């Protein structure tokens, strides 16, 4: 049998914009069981991420009031950030198209899932909801460095959409953006947001002899597929979100060319020239 998804079974009633799929943040569909079910994952996260998260992400919850008690209001948070760094959420219904995706972060717009998983889906949801995109992504909008790479980023859809090399960006991202990780003296610290609302991702990405932890490298990245199912096989550290914008700054197109023609690597894999950390 086919069933509705959860994205379908949460937008019932509701419309999306047929170009940019922005809607306003539907308060009123939020129940008391979702205040409470956020509440459980804000708390469980925040028990777990200390000397784990890297200082800046902990800082920017506090720093936007994300609340602890219930889903957020994006229109509070956003008189926050605005005045941070001039980045806004947007509230969506669910995944996008990647055209909008890029527009929204060129333009300074995160877009944000509305709705919550269910608390039968505490440990884990695939689809990204308002946790993950609100709670694992937001906090990092109000450094300035990392906003300007969101938005350098966003600009980039353009070219790459041109060129056939959306994938190519989409690992940039989740390799960065998602599954981030940070040097520092204190330790390696963590910046993925896939990584930071994970019930147990935080603890095997630092604490497991398991996965590779990799200094960062644009072209490696662009070049090594990565599973959306399943804990990272590979982790790229990066030593500053100076880095990321400084070493994503350079015209990417000879790069997607030369990768269209090359074979990429699995997501276990460790390339020649790979700096292990
Ligand atoms: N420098 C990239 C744009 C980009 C910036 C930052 C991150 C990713 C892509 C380009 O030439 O298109
Ligand atoms: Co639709
Ligand atoms: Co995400």
């Amino acid at each position: 049998f086919v069933v509705p998804d959860i994205t379908t079974r949460k937008n019932v009633g509701l419309s999306h914009d047929a170009n940019d799929f922005t809607l306003p943040q539907p308060l009123d569909r939020y129940s008391a069981e979702d205040h409470a079910t956020w509440a459980t994952l804000y708390q469980r996260q925040c028990k777990l991420l200390p000397g784990r998260a890297c200082d800046e992400f902990m800082e920017g919850l506090e720093r936007l009031e994300v609340d602890a008690d219930r889903v957020p209001d994006f229109n509070k948070l956003n008189q926050k950030l605005m005045a941070a760094t001039g980045w806004k959420i947007v509230a969506v219904p669910g995944l996008i198209p990647d055209d909008v995706f890029f527009e929204h972060l060129a333009n300074r717009r995160f877009p944000v899932t509305w709705w919550l998983r269910e608390p039968h889906q505490l440990d884990y949801l695939q689809e990204p909801d308002v946790f993950h995109d609100l709670f694992g992504h937001v906090p990092l909008l109000i450094n300035p460095v990392f906003a300007d790479y969101l938005e350098a980023y966003g600009k980039g859809g353009v070219k790459a959409k041109a060129l056939g090399a959306l994938p190519m960006l989409a690992r940039l991202y989740w390799y960065t953006v998602e599954f981030g990780l940070i040097n520092t003296p204190a330790g390696m610290r963590i910046y993925g947001a896939g990584i930071l609302s994970s019930k147990s991702e935080s603890i095997y990405c630092l604490d497991s002899a398991s996965p590779n932890r990799v200094g960062f490298d644009l072209m490696r990245i662009m070049n090594t597929r990565y599973r959306i199912d399943t804990f990272q096989k590979t982790y790229f550290v990066i030593d500053s979100f100076k880095q990321l914008f400084d070493a994503t700054a350079p015209d990417f197109a000879p790069l997607y060319l030369q990768l269209a023609d090359a074979q990429p690597w699995g997501a276990g894999d460790v390339a020649p020239d790979d700096l292990v950390l």
